[PDB]
């Protein structure tokens, strides 16, 4: 029987849970039938990726139509679905291409997932719990409810979040301070960077395994550009608002995982609107998007020389802005060392 804590133990069962996965999945309307997780495929998935792209262009260009049906039939036969009657919607468009490229990137990481919660020695030596830990390639150690550490925390995620969107209320269940394997040799050298900050950093349950196995990573060129404000890069907030947004939770699994990340943001390229870049200005190491809400940089804290911007959220300089909340991107994946990962509740208001 495991060795590790219960709070570890259980955070191994809810990253792991196969359920999870073909729940997921159907929710997005995947017929399990035609398309079980066993069948899920990477090559399936850039396939896919790329007729999305196709569809963005002939979006773009204004195709006359048949070209836009015969891209949509393509990708339902690679992405098998169950529709019944009325037919498939037509990608015709950016919010379809966009919803239709998220579920992908989340299909990956079950994927991902699945592939490793079925991979290895499944032998009956040691138990399922120590075994899959181990394919996770991260030291996972709780951290005390007591510490200052988890007042810091607590603190930030209290903090950061408000009423004006506060169809839910926040609690922390676990905090785990993490490291990958690798993530530590790979940072270093940006470390010896200043602007390092402590940011957010939100994700389905899903996608945590194949996050924790391999990092936060940036999407591949086969995937379509429309959805990435900033281009294809890794995204981060300073406020758990934001992120928290992307664990994706319901009355229905209130629970889910955020991590915070330190990020060696170095000198940060401002804007306001959405700019595909990749490519940032010399001296531009980041993109920060400007939003509506900052956290109150006087309550800003720090440590080690990472910035834990935890103030309450007030008003920053410009509405003028398209973003709400301030945005963080970073275009190689070096620049993350991901620090902790917490498990919490969402207590929706209703
Ligand atoms: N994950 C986060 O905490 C997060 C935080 C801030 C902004 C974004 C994300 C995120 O994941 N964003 C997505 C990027 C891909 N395109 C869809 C949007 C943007």
């Amino acid at each position: 029987k495991s060795k590790l804590p219960k709070p570890v133990q259980d955070l191994i069962k809810m990253i792991f849970d196969v359920e999870s996965m073909k729940k997921a999945m159907v929710e997005y309307e995947i017929d399990l039938q035609k398309m079980p997780l066993g069948k899920l495929s990477k090559r399936q998935i850039q396939a896919a990726y790329s007729i999305l792209s196709e569809v963005q262009q002939a979006v773009s260009q204004g195709s006359s139509d048949s070209q836009i049906l015969d891209l949509s039939n393509r990708f339902y036969t690679l992405i098998p679905h169950d529709f019944g009657m009325k037919k498939p919607p037509l990608l015709n468009n950016a919010d379809s291409v966009q919803a239709k490229a998220e579920m992908l990137d989340n299909l990956l990481d079950i994927e991902v997932a699945y592939s490793l919660l079925r991979g290895g020695s499944d032998d009956s030596s040691k138990d399922p719990i120590d075994v899959n830990y181990e394919k996770l390639k991260t030291d996972i150690k709780v951290v005390d409810r007591d510490s200052e550490e988890a007042e810091i925390i607590r603190k930030y995620v209290k903090n950061t979040h408000a009423t004006t969107h506060n169809a839910y209320d926040l609690e922390v269940i676990d905090i785990f301070k993490i490291e990958r394997e690798g993530e530590c040799q790979r940072y270093k050298p940006f470390k010896q960077l200043h602007n390092r900050r402590l940011l957010w950093h939100g994700s389905r349950t899903t996608n945590f395994a194949g996050i924790l196995s391999q990092g936060l990573r940036i999407a591949p060129p086969e995937a379509p550009v429309t959805g990435y404000m900033f281009g294809k890069g890794i995204y981060f907030a300073d406020m758990v608002s934001k992120s928290a947004n992307y664990c994706h939770t319901s009355q229905g699994d209130p629970i889910g995982l955020i991590l915070l990340g330190e990020v060696a943001l170095g000198n940060m390229y401002e804007l306001k609107h959405a700019s595909h870049i990749s490519k940032l200005p010399k001296g531009k190491h980041s993109v920060k998007g400007l939003g509506k809400t900052t956290p109150d940089p006087s309550a800003n804290i720090s440590l080690d020389g990472v910035d834990v911007p935890l103030g309450t959220g007030i008003s920053s300089g410009v509405n003028d802005t398209s973003l709400l909340y301030n945005e963080y991107i970073v275009y190689d994946i070096a620049q993350v060392n991901l620090k902790y990962l917490l498990k919490l509740k969402f207590n929706f208001k209703t």
